[PDB]
């Protein structure tokens, strides 16, 4: 299995910053720092006169609307029994049913005002949008505060689960797709599993898993971004920190691994290997060894299948000398 | 041949910046990051309670004047058929004709200022205008978003 | 990495102005991208005939 380790930074899994839906002057908060808050609680208490006297008007507006419709209400009762028996013109009744329903569509009108009127008085009540952990307090209470501002009063963060959000170049994604697509590589299952090495080095109890390969490239560095999720029981990670990721990219079922113990490097790069050679002769072959796993190198070129080659005693023998060779598990 | 070699950077066909056409406050996320979608689905939605209330009063104002176009129009098929007769003067027609023309026309007005209102009320349920790849969410649920930010 | 890549495009001019800190011109070249192999942003070298 070949991994790639990568940089990247963790972030919240959903996080909300409360910013006031009116203007007025605070006075009064509502919760205390440090505390876990759930959804709909209200935070702070801005001034609500204005509102207030805002939300009187739509009440009296409302209740005027409601008396005109009363007496038209009446008045058209009061027809209809006379209309039985032919008492009162047929277009008299039809006058009195158009300003019944006139009147009625006004008292409609009148109650959506006062739905809206609520509605910003009720946004005077900053309530939290989601549930979370709820930090510092940017201000306190005595401190203006302007509809939609960009300053945010407090932030409400999820710490279960977390995104680690981790750093990819083109260049790699780019032949990776490329390896996955001719047939090298085997992907197994559906998302990628994703380890964690934190700031000290230890592993992460868990294992992640990857989703949401992102497709625009950086500009000032060419690389691109991937995402993973961790849950977080413990709280042992939290948003912002700097992690490394080992990412797996699946399976390579032709890997020839070597003893780093069996393999000479000259000073400028090299690498050579003693095969043994079925004459009982050892050969010096070259061949390419990039990638260390543990203690073994991943050699690409140069070795076949089924060679059989020197790991021990180096030293004690020369090229070109007929040598006994005993398999050694 | 000559040729010549060039630096260059690649751009998208079409790219399109999510933003939002009315102001609120965004109470969930209908997509998933990292795949292809089609044109007119919605991707988020924000808040509707002021916006429905509104809705709400231009139906009812419809309503009035659809009542009121109604009953012009009842009195001016009454008087038609005594118009055949010569037992009704032809100014009271014409009157009653243009009292019916002149409600035809409010309950137009107030149509128009109900679809004005249900345009506002769809621009919450905000759509993706193209089709495409579509990446992560630069704004979570809670978010407060403001009108053409 | 060098690759030639498989397709072909070709080349449709649309600016003519010189821009002032970089004394160039921008020439745009549309290409047919099936495999979704180049994304919107990398460095690529464009040769021209």
């Amino acid at each position: 299995q070949i991994t790639t380790e990568l940089p990247g930074r963790t972030s919240a899994y959903r996080i909300a910053e409360v910013r006031p839906q009116v203007s007025g002057i605070i006075l009064k908060r509502n919760f205390k720092e440090g505390s876990d808050i759930e959804a709909g609680v209200s935070l702070y208490q801005i001034d609500p006169a204005t509102y207030q006297a805002t939300y009187d008007s739509a009440k009296g507006d409302l209740a005027k609307a409601q008396a005109a419709a009363n007496i038209a209400q009446l008045t058209v009762n009061r027809y209809q029994k006379l209309l039985g028996t032919q008492y009162i013109s047929k277009q008299e009744y039809d006058q009195a049913l158009a300003d019944a329903q006139q009147a009625n569509a006004a008292v409609t009108a009148a109650k959506a005002a006062v739905e809206t009127a609520r509605i910003n008085l009720a946004y005077t009540k900053v309530t939290s949008p989601i549930s979370g952990r709820i930090g510092k307090s940017n201000v306190t209470e005595g401190a203006l505060v302007q509809n939609g501002q960009a300053t945010a009063l407090a932030t409400v963060q999820q710490l279960d689960p977390i995104y680690v959000d981790v750093t990819q170049s083109s260049n790699d994604f780019l032949r990776l797709k490329q390896e996955l697509a001719n047939g090298t590589l085997k992907q197994e299952n559906g998302k990628a599993k994703v380890s964690l090495i934190t700031s000290d080095g230890i592993k992460f109890p868990q294992d992640g898993t990857l989703e949401f390969s992102d497709v625009t490239v950086d500009q000032t560095t060419g690389s691109i971004t991937l995402r993973a999720i961790f849950p977080n029981p413990d709280h042992t990670l939290l948003p912002g920190m700097f992690v490394r990721a080992r990412l797996e990219e699946g399976l390579n079922p032709n890997a020839i691994l070597v003893p780093q113990q069996g393999v000479t490097r000259t000073p400028r790069g090299d690498a050579t290997v003693l095969v043994v050679g079925a004459d009982d002769k050892v050969e010096t072959r070259p061949i390419v060894a990039s990638q260390a796993i543990g203690d073994k190198w991943l050699v690409t070129e140069g070795l076949k299948a089924g060679d059989r080659v020197v790991i021990s005693g180096l030293q004690k023998v020369r090229p070109g000398v007929q040598v006994k060779a005993q398999e050694v598990t």
